[PDB]
DNA sequence: CCGACGTCGCATCAGC
DNA sequence: GCTGATGCGA
DNA sequence: GTCGG
């Protein structure tokens, strides 16, 4: 619905579940209060009370109080007590960082490291990752238009196709879903004469042309199979340059492209329920195949795969377009 | 009461 | 030197 | 923190 039916309480729960991923290190209660932020963003109610909050799936007794503190004083003590201490919020700010988790966020701040500008003042205490989030910390919590995502999407099918025209390079994530912007870039890799059962530089090559042309600006991973990175797109003449954007590239076996472009448009809602659904159905679904499982559910051998639609036959649901796939 | 809470690739750390 | 464990992001 | 074995 609108995001101000129960905006104040859905903020306040994220907000929760931030300080406990990130200070508290408690991953579980960080998605617990995560789902319950996503099932009362969907209630199409104002909600009046904690107990009627705690109807929902994935609400319970601490949150149906804590709704209550909240409708009663428009605040939590916890959490104004929270924002108020500088360890907890330094840690907090830290891990905003890519590269910096809620691990090394608490470590930094122990030794007296606790902002941007303390991270700039030690870079020997940064590892190669770290460095470069730090370096492009406003940019890379830019968004990206549409339309630049198709510029570099020009760009990235172009130079593929140059260093071998039997490449498939496809661009997923959001942009595939249509999406008017996004966070990312994500591209899916796929040649012949990669597959499942069975050229030594694949991955290697296509990183390796896209910064000849200076699309790729950084590194921040690089294996066999999975590219993490940094792109920006070429100024003209002198008008000024645009941000450093996010960019992964994948290269998937070419008899498994299927999963693979299906799980990496997502999207990461849309995929969960796509999943679970799949346990009811008795089928299991990862990146690569589809798995059948027996009566003791114990995943089977890969079924055929020729299409996303493929997939959605097997567990029995209606096709979806990637613009379908918000959840 | 108390265990489950997705899974994966790469970088780095712990320890033989 | 290596293997196994952990941090991290998606 | 929530759910359910
Ligand atoms: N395994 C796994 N996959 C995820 C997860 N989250 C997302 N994905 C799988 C599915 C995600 O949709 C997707 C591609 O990753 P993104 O770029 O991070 N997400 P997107 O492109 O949709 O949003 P944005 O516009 O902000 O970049 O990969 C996750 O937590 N776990
Ligand atoms: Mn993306
Ligand atoms: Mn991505
Ligand atoms: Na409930
Ligand atoms: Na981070």
């Amino acid at each position: 619905p609108q995001e101000t039916l129960n905006g104040g309480i859905t903020d306040m729960l994220t907000e929760l579940a931030n300080f406990e991923k990130n200070v508290s290190q408690a991953i579980h209660k960080y998605n617990a209060y995560r789902k319950a932020a996503s099932v009362i963003a969907k209630y199409p109610h104002k909600i009046k009370s904690g107990a009627e909050a705690k109807k929902l799936p994935g609400v319970g007794t601490k949150i149906a109080e804590k709704i209550d503190e909240f409708l009663a004083t428009g605040k939590l003590r916890k959490l104004e007590k929270i924002r108020q201490d500088d360890t907890s919020s330094s840690i907090n700010f830290l891990t905003r960082v890519s590269g910096i988790g809620p691990s090394a966020a608490r470590k930094f701040v122990d030794e007296g490291i606790k902002t941007l500008e303390d991270l700039r003042k030690n870079e020997d205490k940064l590892n190669h990752h770290q460095r470069i989030g730090l370096k492009y910390f406003g940019d890379f919590e830019k968004r990206i238009p549409r339309e630049e995502m198709l510029q570099m999407q020009d760009i990235v099918l172009n130079e593929v196709k140059k260093v071998d025209s039997e490449y498939i390079a496809t661009v997923c994530g959001s942009f595939r879903r249509g999406a008017e912007s996004s966070g990312d870039m994500d591209v899916l890799l796929t040649h012949p004469s990669f597959t499942s059962e069975s050229q030594p530089k694949l991955l290697h090559q296509v990183v390796e042309q896209l910064q000849k042309v200076h699309f790729i600006t950084d590194t921040l991973s690089k294996g066999e199979t999975k590219f993490m990175g940094v792109c920006q797109l070429p100024s003209k003449n002198d008008e000024k340059e645009y941000p450093h954007r996010r960019i992964d590239i994948r290269l998937i076996p070419k008899d498994q492209y299927y999963c693979g472009v299906l799980y990496f448009t997502g999207s990461d809602i849309f995929n969960k329920n796509m999943r679970a659904h799949a346990l009811e159905k008795g089928f299991t679904i990862n990146e690569y195949t589809i798995r059948p499982l027996g009566v003791t559910g114990v995943a089977g051998e890969p079924l055929p795969v020729d299409s996303e639609k493929d997939i959605f036959d097997y567990i029995q649901w209606k096709y979806r377009e990637p613009k379908d796939r918000s959840e």
